[PDB]
């Protein structure tokens, strides 16, 4: 609906080329899970059960885009699959059903919440250095946090964490 907005194209090309480990111009579910799941869960020292839950959510999202283990797909076919999925997930949201992004969101939240508190604080948030994996100054970090904390509660709930961490896949601005 707004998934055909031309601004979406450039963003998606850069992400595709980053997930394409061997640089051959096509991606598999093998390459995606390694970059988007194996790396983060090891970095944050998640438990085996936590890691397994995260992997299930990542496999579900990308299979909905048309991906499978051992199957090579180029950019034009990948983009069309994502459009199809984003449309059908918009309708689920409207029918008061749980979506694939919400389910992936809960799995991520459990890993970052090291004590048992049910909110994410600044010390917990800083533990992961993002996918590009290069750290800016301590001062840019702390202002990015304040920006993500929409109300001024001093911490992050599930809706706030999900929008910053996985917003790339469903919203342009
Ligand atoms: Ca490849
Ligand atoms: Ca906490
Ligand atoms: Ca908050």
């Amino acid at each position: 609906t707004d998934f055909d907005n031309p601004r979406w194209i450039k963003r998606h090309k850069h992400m595709f080329d980053f997930l394409d480990i061997n640089g051959n111009g096509k991606i598999t579910l093998d390459e995606i899970v390694s970059k988007a799941s194996d790396d983060i869960c090891a970095k944050l020292e998640a438990t085996p059960e936590q890691t397994k839950r995260h992997q299930v959510c990542v496999e579900a999202f990308f299979r909905g885009c048309g991906m499978e283990y051992g199957k090579e797909i180029a950019f034009p076919q990948f983009l069309d699959g994502w459009k199809q999925l984003a449309t059908s997930e918009l309708k689920k949201w409207a029918r008061n059903e749980p979506t694939l992004i919400r389910e992936w969101g809960d799995a991520v939240f459990d890993i970052f919440d090291k004590d048992g508190s049910g909110t994410i604080t600044l010390d917990e948030w800083k533990a992961y250095g993002k996918i590009s994996g290069i750290s800016p100054s301590q001062e840019d970090c702390e202002a990015t946090f304040r920006h993500c904390d929409l109300d001024d509660s001093g911490d992050l709930d599930v809706d706030e964490m999900t929008r910053q961490h996985l917003g790339f896949w469903y919203t342009l601005d």
